[PDB]
């Protein structure tokens, strides 16, 4: 009977979207037991095993400035806010899986995407030709998952363990934006002509892949000074793999140029509008209590919005 409790402002706030969990590093493992505790249940994982867990999925994510611990815990608050605002929509093996997928689902990133490992010529792009570091990232959790002590689904049956693990595997795979712009497009069409279904399995997977788009990109959907502060984290990445693109003796695009630094401004307005906005538009038609992360993402675009005019 040991439940996870938070202080006051802590157990008020995490049931909001725009959450940020803060900078004590050594918290974080507590805040995702609760998430887990109240979004699945004190009965889900036997604490020992989901605490040893936690810690191994910990050591194996990198000092890199954004794919690192701290995202993996935000990207995982933000699927707590979505199951929790949704309570009856989603499967008992859906709750388990799909906070485990958040946690894991940039395990070994170093803070280099797909395109510059297949140039450069990483072995991973060899053995996964598609979605590479998220076919590393799931492959990684399967290692975790199979250490001494560390089988937090030791309860679930043969089938219900490989649906779990399918769940996990899918909503890794989802987080390669690559695939996120097709995923969108299919699911507005089914929308808006009426076909949507949540018994069918093929349309849960895609309304999962969008959570998993929405979760990864919740920066765009914090606090002002959250989202332009995290927005320094994202470009200390792309701009080292711009270096590092610049060593194998190829031009980066200027997302990735720390030369063309004055073109940020109007690349986030691109990106509000290419790719978060309607992420988070399709997930609201969708999942109508999602809206304030639709709300949020607007409220960041006008900021952006102010900057280019000058007035910040
Ligand atoms: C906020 C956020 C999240 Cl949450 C996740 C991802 Cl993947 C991401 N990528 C970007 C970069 C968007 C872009 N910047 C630039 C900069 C220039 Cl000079 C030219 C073109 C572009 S296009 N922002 N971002
Ligand atoms: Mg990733
Ligand atoms: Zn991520």
């Amino acid at each position: 009977l040991m439940q996870f409790t938070l202080p006051v402002r802590l157990c008020k706030e995490i049931e909001l979207f725009h959450f940020d969990i803060g900078p004590f590093e050594n918290m974080w493992p507590g805040i995702f037991v609760y998430m887990v505790h109240r979004s699945c249940g004190t009965s889900c994982f036997e604490l020992e095993k989901l605490c040893r867990f936690i810690m191994s999925v910990k050591k194996n994510y990198r000092r890199v400035p954004y794919h690192n611990w701290k995202h993996a815990v935000t990207v995982a608050h933000c699927m707590y806010a979505i199951l929790q605002n949704n309570h009856t929509l989603f499967t008992d093996l859906e709750r388990k899986g799909l906070l485990i997928a958040c946690l894991c689902h940039d395990l070994d990133h170093r803070g280099f995407s797909n395109s510059y490992l297949q140039k450069f010529d990483h072995p991973l792009a060899a053995l996964y030709s598609t979605s590479t570091m998220e076919q590393h990232h799931f492959s990684q959790t399967v290692s975790i998952l199979q250490l001494e002590g560390h089988n937090i689904f030791s309860t679930l049956s043969s089938s219900e363990y490989e649906q779990v693990l399918e769940i996990i595997r899918k909503a890794i795979i989802a987080t390669d934006l690559a695939l996120y712009f097709g995923n969108r497009k299919q699911l507005e069409e089914m929308y808006q002509t009426g076909s949507l279904n949540l018994n069918n399995q093929s349309h849960r997977d895609r309304v999962i892949g969008l959570m998993m788009t929405a979760c990864d990109l919740c920066s765009v959907t914090k606090l002002w000074p959250v989202t332009k502060l995290t927005a320094n984290d994202i470009y200390a990445e792309f701009w080292a793999e711009g270096d590092e693109m610049k060593k194998l003796g190829i031009q980066p695009i200027p997302m990735m140029d720390r030369d063309k630094k004055d073109e940020v401004p109007q690349g986030q307005l691109g990106f509000y509008n290419a790719v978060a906005i309607p992420c988070y538009t399709t997930l609201t038609q969708i999942l109508p209590p999602t809206e304030p992360l639709l709300k949020a993402c607007r409220d960041n675009l006008s900021q952006w919005e102010k900057v280019i005019r000058g007035e910040e």
